[PDB]
Order: structure tokens, then C-alpha cells, then sequence
């Protein structure tokens, strides 16, 4: 238990899980949002996947 | 063509083509058929597979 002849400081990382809050304005963005489509994927003759 | 101390019970099978006969009553099952329906396979550039 001597004390050496350097003095060590010691550094490490922290993960903390936060809880953000988030803000924005009214008209902060503006979408442009279109008309969605279909295209048949799946054909089966069990259930038709769109 | 002396003989050896043991004997043998050779076993072999025999297959036979037989014309059968198939009986079954009346009513025995019931069915349900459901509409054929088609589905496109392999989509070849020559000719496509069905």
C-alpha cells in the first residue's frame, strides 16, 4: 500500500439511458404528401399479398 | 459340390403386375371443390412458365 511515484487519473466512458423531449413549432415543416399506390406482390392462390 | 456345415433359407421377393379391382359405395365421401386458379411461375423472356 505505498503510494508510487506517479498519481493516476482515471477515465472512463458512462452510457445513460435519457428520455428526450422533443419540440418544434407550428408549421416547422411542411409535407407533401402523395397518393399511395398498389402493386400486387404475392399472387398466390392462398392469400393475396398487396 | 460337397456339403458345407450349415444350411441356407435363400429369400428373395417377387414382384407381380395385378389388374386390380376397386369397389366403393355410395355417398362414402364428401368434397368440396374449390375454383381453379392460375399463378404466373417462372416469367422466361422466350416463354414464361405457368
Amino acid at each position: 500500500k505505498i503510494h508510487p511515484g506517479v498519481a493516476m487519473t482515471v477515465v472512463r466512458t458512462d452510457e445513460i439511458l435519457s428520455e428526450n423531449i422533443l419540440f418544434s413549432s407550428r408549421a416547422s415543416t411542411s409535407m407533401f404528401i402523395g397518393t399511395p399506390n398498389v402493386s400486387r406482390r404475392e399472387a398466390r392462390v392462398d392469400a393475396v399479398t398487396f
